[PDB]
């Protein structure tokens, strides 16, 4: 029952969630003093990212975002373990303020954010389970501005009139998920951090690409203004909008890039 | 016992002190889309800010900041109320991140920030009775950024290392508070708020002046490394660093200008 605004927003999911007060948290503002180039980040490689459009795949209202199940052939190549996808979803701000990303950039939001949820499944049976473990997830990061439509992110933006509310279901065919990556993929920030919601869980690798991806105004209007954080029969109807988290203090932490420049 | 890093830190303020997850929390991110000028802003009067050169007053390192006791006919004219000056104090960053101000402008945080706390004595005796109260208190806000020596900020300094541990105190002779004030102090920013620390109370009337002041490298880095947090005997001593609350969620809401231009 946290949320983003009010008595149950982000300043008291430490009351329920303690972690959400712990170390390690997420998201950050990347700005200069607090990055350093590594040259042995590698480029990531994304295996089975293009999902059979014959096939579907869940997309789910959980009362907090929007989430698109992915299955566990589609991974990460590259990482020191590999991590299968469970779940991609977004963060975003609302139609008269579209600045609602969770990651900054020296110090301005961008529209929205995209996350790939994936964990370790060489060591983990589920997501559910990693979640509380070390490096047990890794999640990519993708910063969404506003500018030209997308006709990708469409393919998951054109199913959220049936998804509305808490709990609704929908299936979405499949596409090539690689198709919602930036360009220049070799160029990311890398940091360990933790779960932007609850339970804040300081147990996930990001990586926050370089380059932001475009998608309209039309698009964002239409993804700040589909969907509730309440069921369908709720007299007290919520607007999903503004379901990010402000930056946190980055307290010690670098974070790393593959770019020098 | 509150403090600004670890389990303790901000994100864990709201338990003991609810009103750290309430409503008009501060401080705020100062951008242009929710900036609307006001003609009614007139330049505020500083009125028994030159200290008797006779008169001493208390500096204290209190585990938070470091600050200095002022006195109660010291006050702000201008306002609906007289607010009489009750201490000011300062908030920085670290010398790997020198960007410690609370306010930020157009996501950008200054060097450091001084604060100069009034409370409303037309209505209340002391800035203690009146800190949870309705109309409680006013607060200057000086963004500072590097730059030029600033003599009168060495007024403060050149006490800072009288006053290095928790519960360390000094005197300071009086000096002219208004020279800690920046260039066109007509030029401000103004919005109802908080106070940035614990309790959280949102009886705060801020006004944050549009043009920063500087000091020097030297000055900004002692003040960033003369104080700890712990009292002089405690065998694991923290350092008074990183004492910024993060900026605050400030949506449907706006902040009020002196200056259009
Ligand atoms: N916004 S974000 O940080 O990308 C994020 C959001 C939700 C989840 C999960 O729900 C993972 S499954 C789980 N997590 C904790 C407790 C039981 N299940 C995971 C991540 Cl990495
Ligand atoms: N950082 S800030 O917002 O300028 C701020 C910091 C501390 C104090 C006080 O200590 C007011 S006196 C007091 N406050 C709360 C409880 C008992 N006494 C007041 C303000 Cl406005
Ligand atoms: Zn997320
Ligand atoms: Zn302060």
């Amino acid at each position: 029952k946290w949320t983003y605004f009010g008595p149950d927003g982000e300043n008291s999911w430490s009351k329920k969630y303690p972690s959400c007060g712990g170390l390690l948290q997420s998201p950050i503002d990347l700005h200069s003093d607090i990055l350093q180039y590594d040259a042995s980040l590698t480029p990531l490689e994304f295996q089975g990212y293009n999902l059979s459009a014959n096939k579907q795949f869940l997309l789910t209202n959980n009362g907090h975002s929007v989430k698109l199940n992915l299955p566990s052939d589609m991974h990460i190549q590259g990482l020191q373990s590999r991590y299968s996808a469970t779940q991609l979803h977004l963060h975003w701000g609302n139609p008269n303020d579209p600045h609602g990303s969770e990651h900054t950039v020296s110090g301005q939001h961008f529209a929205a954010e995209l996350h790939i949820v994936h964990y370790n499944s060489d060591l983990y049976p589920d997501a559910s389970t990693a979640s509380n473990k070390s490096e047990g997830l890794a999640v990519l990061a993708v910063l969404i501005e506003m500018g030209s439509f997308n006709p990708s992110y469409d393919k998951i933006f054109s199913h959220l009139q049936h998804v509305k509310y808490k709990g609704q279901e929908a299936f979405v065919p499949g596409f090539n998920i690689e198709e919602l990556l930036p360009e220049r993929t070799a160029e990311y920030y890398r940091y360990r951090g933790s779960l932007t919601t609850p339970p804040c869980n300081p147990t996930v690798l990001w990586t926050v690409f370089r380059n932001p991806v475009q998608i309209s105004q039309e698009q964002l209007l239409a993804l700040e203004t589909a969907l509730y954080c309440t069921h369908m029969d709720d007299p007290s109807p919520r607007e999903m909008i503004n379901n990010f988290r402000q930056v946190q203090k980055f307290d010690e932490r670098l974070v790393y890039t593959s770019f020098s420049q």
